[PDB]
């Protein structure tokens, strides 16, 4: 029983949690190898815009803005666990897990982005303005500040993975990390005492391959959005996909099986809206939709009335579309229609985050058209009737043009008087913050409505929940040891980033939520593997 | 290293689940032992109704009365994947598993049910007029008949679960099967084969014992509602407890953790409305709340406004105490107050099915009282500071008395004209059906409601979100063997009843669709485990 290969630290996956891995590993001396399963490097990561919420970074203390430690803990815990939180608790109601995960992500942060960018690695700038999903919250004293990207990504921000994939990767082969791509990881190798010693992986030719950690295996393989088996049976919601490379399988759930697991934080994900058709569709460039884009433009469900803020944080605005009608055992809001007019197609239209407006030249397939908005409901309708066995054989209401002139008539007067006396539009700070853009008029009272026009040509596109990944599995320590059910760190055995239990619950604390602590943990999970003995 | 007793046949669970596979084993001629964690026998089971759905029983052919099988499918598909649902789908929309479980469950309940009244095991009488619980959905083809329940249970059906654990456990002792009390399983031994052997239980004074199965092993140890971590990890939604007997703490979760099972259903339990202080101080005689006592009664939110229809299917109605609202980051609904009058305290007053008007020499504890609605919320914000760190410190809102007159008035005018154009409160079959006891009016429109006294006392309880029990757990086939995760049986292991994974998804689709299905399991567990060959 041998193998065709040895390293002391095997990684598994090349996005984020990867490759930063595999980097603080190298750095520390020991010889790595990073094992792909898919053609190329990257993963979800690579799509991002590569925000990364960093506590207490080194730019916000250059220009000054405190964020001090017991008031982020406070910011943190409100937002996770909001039925339990207490700042009188000595753990302010969160677990102690949760807690020093907290903590800890507060305290590795920053060194973690700061050795990343010494080294050439992960070289960033800071983005000031880039303000909290929640910052209205008292507990919050740093509501802006906190996040980092790319030193060399685009203006918009929006190809940052891309430069950060290339800025990690390039730096990794400089170090004399190794690459395997093509190799499905499919399980751990445990020795007679039941420390992990090595993995196998499945070729593309479909042979096997045996490969040795001397010191350990890193596990960071991603999410599960994309087994539809184990999406439908663990999330809190039944989503539809998601923005997740399509590699991300939940292979660790199939690997940690028989190994003694805790799986954590199982029922949640990381959730957004998707342009419905492209999450059907497999469209792999998908982004989910952070960025509602139009302010001459509203939501309706099939009556053709508005049901919630359209501007309101994605990951809040997902779980609207799951809402249950247990007399007509159906979801009322599966999918939303956006509806649009011309002002808002010419001037909110983007190529980013996840918009549904899309200017001249984007693909869009999904974009309803008509001349006239009873036009639009007869195209909706042929839409719905396409995706009928994905919801529900959902149907407009026979009112839906009625519901709809009277639900404009109402929406056009709370935009001229700038206060959406239904559902809040534009009073949050975040409602602003992401409303993308809009052709900026004079008299304009409220940034995120203005008037949908008399005439058409009028736009559509379906809206249903997606992720951007999951966010639950084998729990781990503060210092990446997956553990046993007593507890215990499985020797050997490590999990960074979305493969592993979040300490975020079903919470999502502000841009960079997800790539700011995973950094942390790799940097934790590094220099503790670093620490391992050499074995079998 | 060896084993202090050895049987055929091992169960773990004395309730339904674990009755029922013994007695089944039993007639087959294998030797039988039961191995209860409790001091006592019966475990959930003990506690409920024992209404059981079964499909095409012999009374309902008696009648006539034909229950198609395509039809029955489509009704258990229709509500269980409402996504996904298609009448020309080759599955309906169902998986292939769930499609085979449902089927299963058609093909066996009946043939199981015959044979344990016939051995005088359980003994049944018909349920006529209990209506399937979406009755009113075209696909339902026999919306009345299919439930059975203990011949000898009272009119009120409420002792029946006592009744069926008494003639199932007094048949069992009769047959010749062996009970051990105090015995909680906690490893399955596997031979080198990897095939069950026996198992390991703790006894009371902390010693182990071994016991050997020579044919197989058959887990019915219920769900995990009552191990908090498990709880909040998994299900898709944060409930505060249920009517679960309380040493059902998710052991087999941990027992399969090694043994490489597939975790499915995870995210779902059977839900309902609890009496919330009952939940919370761990009542174990409590029953989740099935029937919403009182027809002059209403439910508020904090705010002091009707959200839903008081009236609706128990497993639904839960859902809707945690809908979220992402701009405050709180569940506006995690409590709900019930309200009622002097006439439903005197006529609508029950012991039974979770009742919160309770009878004269009931445990009262949890209502509160008062001589005036201004009182009344004075003595509800002071429930609500007691419980202040489970609910998220909730407050009424400054304007609830106002809002709460306005409630009442609007109601009132609902209950005399018999239409509740707000929430359709007595418009479903199902509504009507768990409506609870009444005073009797001459002239009342709805049976569901009746104009609130304009003077009081007034009567409160506070309603939070529970279950009756999980319903996820390591997957079976058909025929309850547990697989791994190729779909392959775990040779001589098998799991039957809240304890494995079921095919209903988040649905309910009938009273007694827990037990109906679960007895057919056992059914097809025991004929399966008796073709095990004996091993080691
Ligand atoms: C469009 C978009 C924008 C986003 N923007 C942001 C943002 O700006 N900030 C933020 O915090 N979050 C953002 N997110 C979320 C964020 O991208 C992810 O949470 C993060 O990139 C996940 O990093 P990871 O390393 O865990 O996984 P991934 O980047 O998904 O990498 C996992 C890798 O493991 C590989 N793998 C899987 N199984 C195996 C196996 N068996 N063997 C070997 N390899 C395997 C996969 O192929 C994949 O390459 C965004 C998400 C999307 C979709
Ligand atoms: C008040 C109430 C009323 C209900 N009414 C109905 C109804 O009318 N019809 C219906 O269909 N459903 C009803 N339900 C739901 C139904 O009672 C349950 O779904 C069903 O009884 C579960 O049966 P079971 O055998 O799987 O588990 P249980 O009856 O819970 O029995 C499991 C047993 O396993 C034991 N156990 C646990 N761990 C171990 C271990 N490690 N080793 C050994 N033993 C162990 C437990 O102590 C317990 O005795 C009701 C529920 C409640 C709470």
């Amino acid at each position: 029983a041998s193998f065709s290969a040895e390293y002391d630290i095997v990684v598994v996956g090349s996005g984020c949690a990867g490759l930063t891995s595999a980097l603080f590993s190298r750095w520390h001396g020991n010889s790595v190898v990073v094992l792909e399963k898919a053609a190329a490097l990257g993963g979800t990561t690579f799509k991002s815009a590569f925000w990364y919420w960093v506590p207490n970074n080194v730019p916000m203390r250059a220009a000054g803005i405190a964020d001090p430690k017991p008031d982020f803990l406070k910011y943190v815990a409100r937002v996770t666990r909001p039925q339990f939180y207490d700042p009188e608790h000595p753990t302010l109601g969160l677990t102690q897990w949760e807690y020093d995960m907290c903590e800890a992500i507060y305290d590795s942060a920053s060194p973690a982005a700061e050795l990343l960018a010494q080294k050439g690695a992960l070289p960033y700038r800071h983005v000031p303005f880039a303000t909290d999903y929640f910052s209205e919250l008292p507990e919050d004293k740093a509501k802006s500040g906190r996040v980092l990207t790319p030193k060399d990504g685009s203006p918009s921000m929006a190809n940052g993975g891309q430069v950060a994939i290339r800025t990690l990767s390039t730096a990794a082969r400089r170090d004399g990390i190794a690459f395997k791509t093509g190799h499905r990881v499919q399980r751990v190798i445990l020795n007679s005492k039941g420390e992990a010693i090595g993995i196998e992986a499945l070729k593309d030719d479909n042979s096997v391959v045996r490969i040795r950690a001397r010191k350990a295996v890193i596990f960071g393989s991603g999410g599960f959005t994309h087994d539809p088996e184990l999406r439908s049976n663990f999330l809190n919601v039944p989503v539809y996909g998601g923005c997740a490379a399509f590699t991300n399988e939940g292979d660790l759930v199939r690997i940690t099986s028989s190994l003694g697991v805790q799986l954590r934080n199982m029922n949640h994900a990381w959730l957004c809206p998707v342009t419905f058709e492209k999450a059907i569709g497999r469209d792999g460039s998908m982004s989910g939709m952070f960025s509602v884009a139009g302010d001459s433009m509203i939501f309706v469900d099939k009556r053709g009335k508005r049901v919630v803020n359209e501007k309101l944080n994605y990951n809040e605005l997902c779980q609207k579309l799951f809402e249950w009608d247990g007399a007509k055992v159906e979801y009322p809001n599966l999918v939303l229609i956006s509806i649009w007019d011309q002002r808002s197609q010419d001037h909110s239209a983007s190529n980013d985050y996840g918009s549904a407006i899309v200017p001249p030249g984007a693909d869009d397939r999904h974009v309803i058209k008509s001349d006239t908005l009873d036009g639009l409901s007869q195209q909706i309708s042929l839409r719905l009737k396409k995706y009928a066995g994905q919801i529900g054989h959902m149907e407009l209401s026979s009112d839906f043009n009625a519901n709809l002139r009277e639900s404009i008539l109402r929406f056009n007067g709370f935009a001229s008087t700038g206060k959406d006396e239904d559902f809040h539009r534009g009073e949050r700070a975040s409602d602003v913050l992401f409303n993308g853009s809009t052709k900026k008029e004079p008299d304009q009272k409220n940034p995120t409505m203005w008037p949908i026009s008399s005439v058409g040509p009028y736009y559509a596109a379906l809206v249903g929940g997606g992720t951007l990944d999951t966010k639950g599995g084998p729990k781990t320590n503060t210092h990446g040891q997956i553990l046993d059910i007593h507890d215990k760190p499985i020797r050997g055995l490590y999990g960074v980033g979305n493969c592993v239990a979040s300490a975020s619950s079903g919470a999502y604390w502000a841009g960079g939520a997800t790539l700011g602590p995973m950094i942390a943990f790799a940097y934790r999970a590094a220099n503790a593997a670093h620490g391992e003995p050499k074995r079998t």
